[PDB]
C-alpha cells in the first residue's frame, strides 16, 4: 500500500490552466460553434495536471485487462473458457481489432493477465490474482484484500508509464462471461433492475438475468462501497480497469473508456474516488443494452456511435485521434 | 456538357466485391459485433468501383466551396458580407479549423470560389459563377443553366482528382447567410415546415423563418426536380457541394458529408441522381436544428456526435480516420 494514500493524492483539475485554455480558444478566429465538443475537450485536457498546463498528447497506451470468471459455470457465455487465453495470446501477436486500431492511432497495447485460468502466456504482463475469479452466482468473486492489492498494482503500473512519455491511456478488457459481473455492478451502482442492464434466445437471456439477481442477492454488495461491489460481484478484469482509471487520475492524466464493461469499472472508480471523474473521456456508445443507463449515471455522452460491442479497447483506440484533434486545433488554429 | 451523360454513367455498386468483402470479414477471428459499423463501412467501401474491389484509402481531399448570397440583404446573418472573403483567404494559409483537421487526417484542402462577392483571391480555385447569387427572398438564386454548368464543372474537377491518387473526398462550404438557403432546400425536399428546420434572439429567428417561407412562396421550387430546387432557393456553394457528390459518385468513389449545409446538398444530389446515395458517408451529427430531419430523409446515422456547427468541412476531415480504420481492420486483422 497505500491505497488510502493514492486515493487522497489524486489532484484536483487545475482551474487556472483551464481558464487560460478557454481564453486562448476565445482568442481563436472561428465561426461560433465550429469546434463543438473539441472546445470543451481541449479545456478538460488543459485542467489535467499531468499534461503540464496545455492540451497535448505524447505517447499513448491501451491497457487490455484479461481474466476468466467462475460464473462461466452458470452457462451465461456461449464460448468455451479457453477463448480468453487464445485471445490474450493473439493480442501479443498484434492480430486483434484493438491491436490494429491501436496501430492506427500510434498507440502501444499493453496486454495484462490479471486472472486467466490457463498457463501464463509468454509476452503478456503477469499480474494474475488467481486462475479465474470465484463464481459470483454462489459467493464473492474475490476477497476484499485481493481487490485492493490488484487496484494498487495496476494503478502503479499505469502511472509508471507516464515515465516513458505516455500521456493518454485507453482501457479495455477481455474474458469469457465478463458481461455478467459488469451488468451486476451496473445494477448495483445505478439501482436499475437487472433486466434493464443485462446484455443481450429467450431462455438464455432469462438465465443471464436470473444469474445477475442471484449474485446480488447472495453477495449483498454495498453500492456506497465501490471496492465491496468489485470484490463481491465484479471480476479481476473489472478491478483491473478500475485500477487503470485510478492510476491515470493519480498521474493527473486522461483515460479513454471503451464500452459497457469499462463503464461498469468507471462507475466503481468514481464511487471509490469521485476525483477520478474529470480524467475520464468517453469514446463510443456501446451496443450493449445497459450502455445508456451506465453512461447516464456517469453523465457522459460518447463521441462515437459505432454500434460496437466486445471491442476489448478498440473504441478507446478509435477515439484517440479525437483527443489529438482537440489538441491540434488548440495549438494550430489562427487567432482574431 | 453532358450532365445527362454524367448522371446516367454513375456506376452501380459492385455486388460481387461486396460479397467477397463480407466473406473476408466473416472469415476474421473476432468476437461477435466487435467491428460494429466498421464492418458495414468496409463492405460499403468494397462496393465502390473506384476502390478497385477492396476497402482502401489513398490520397484524401476536402473540397470547400465558397460563395456569397443576396439573401444576406434580408438580415438573416449577423456577420458582415466580407467575412466570406476573409475566411476563404485564411483557408489558403492553412489556419482554419478544417485546415488543421485535414492536416491531422493527411488530407489536402481544395478551396473553391464558386461565387464570392469580392475580388478573386490568389491561391483559391476560381470557378466563380457571379459575385454572390440572387437574393432568394425576391427571386431565384440563379438560372437553371448556371446551376447545370457549375454541377458539371465541379463534378469534373472532383473526378479528375482521382488521377492524382485521391480516393476519399470530404465536402464543406463557407459563405455568409448560407444556412438560410440550406434550410429552404431541406424544407422543400422533406416537406417539413420551415420552423422545424431553420437554424438557430426571438425576432431574429422569426425573420429567418419568414425569409425561408417567402423564398419558397416566390420561387415555387419543384421538390421532384433537384436542379430546380438548387437554382431557385439554393446558392452557388450548395450547387458546388452537390457537384462534388455527383463527381465522386461518377468516379465510383466515397465522399464524406459534413454538417447541415452538406445534408441539404446531399438531399439535392440524391433527388437528381439516386445512384449517388451508396457513395455518401456521414461524418458528424450537426448541432443545427434541422440536422435530424435532413439525416432521416437520407436514412443516415452519423458516426460522430461532436455538437459541431459551421465546420466548413471540419466534420468530414475528422471522420477520415474512421474510414481508414475500417480499411485497416479489413486488411490487418487475423483470421479464424
Amino acid at each position: 500500500q497505500t491505497l488510502h494514500a493514492l486515493l487522497r493524492d489524486i489532484p484536483a483539475p487545475d482551474a487556472e490552466a483551464m481558464a487560460r485554455a478557454q481564453q486562448h480558444i476565445d482568442g481563436l478566429l472561428k465561426p461560433p460553434g465550429s469546434l463543438g465538443r473539441l472546445e470543451t475537450l481541449a479545456v478538460q485536457l488543459a485542467g489535467m495536471p499531468g499534461l503540464n498546463g496545455t492540451p497535448q498528447v505524447g505517447e499513448k497506451a491501451v491497457l487490455v485487462m484479461c481474466a476468466d470468471h467462475g460464473v462461466w459455470d452458470e452457462g451465461v457465455a456461449v464460448s468455451p473458457k479457453i477463448v480468453t487465453a487464445i485471445q490474450a495470446a493473439n493480442m501479443t501477436r498484434g492480430t486483434t481489432g484493438v491491436c490494429v486500431l491501436a496501430a492506427q492511432a500510434g498507440a502501444k497495447v499493453h496486454v495484462i493477465d490479471v486472472g486467466i485460468d490457463a498457463e501464463p502466456i509468454p509476452g503478456v504482463v503477469n499480474m494474475r490474482v488467481a486462475r479465474g475469479c470465484g463464481n459470483i452466482a454462489v459467493g464473492p468473486a474475490m476477497s476484499r484484500l485481493q481487490a485492493e492489492a490488484l487496484l494498487l498494482e495496476v494503478s502503479r503500473y499505469t502511472c509508471d508509464l507516464a515515465q516513458r512519455g505516455v500521456t493518454l491511456f485507453g482501457v479495455g478488457e477481455l474474458g469469457m462471461a465478463n458481461t455478467t459481473p459488469a451488468a451486476a455492478m451496473v445494477s448495483v451502482f445505478t439501482g436499475s433492475d437487472a433486466k434493464e442492464v443485462v446484455g443481450i434466445p429467450p431462455s438464455r437471456i432469462d438465465n443471464k438475468v436470473d444469474v445477475v439477481r442471484r449474485a446480488i442477492a447472495i453477495n449483498q454488495p454495498n453500492p456506497r462501497d465501490g471496492i465491496d461491489v468489485l470484490s463481491k460481484v465484479g471480476g479481476f478484469d473489472l478491478v483491473g480497469m478500475t485500477g487503470v482509471m485510478l492510476g491515470a487520475a493519480r498521474c493527473g492524466l486522461p483515460v479513454l473508456l471503451d464500452g459497457f464493461l469499462s463503464y461498469s469499472a468507471a462507475l466503481a472508480a468514481c464511487q471509490i474516488a469521485p476525483a477520478v471523474r474529470p480524467y475520464l473521456i468517453p469514446s463510443h456508445f456501446s451496443a450493449e443494452k445497459g450502455a445508456r443507463i451506465a453512461l447516464a449515471h456517469l453523465s457522459m455522452e460518447p463521441y462515437l456511435h459505432m454500434a460496437m460491442r466486445l471491442g476489448a479497447g478498440s473504441g478507446a483506440a478509435l477515439a484517440m485521434p479525437i483527443v489529438e484533434a482537440a489538441c491540434a486545433m488548440f495549438h494550430n488554429m489562427g487567432e482574431l
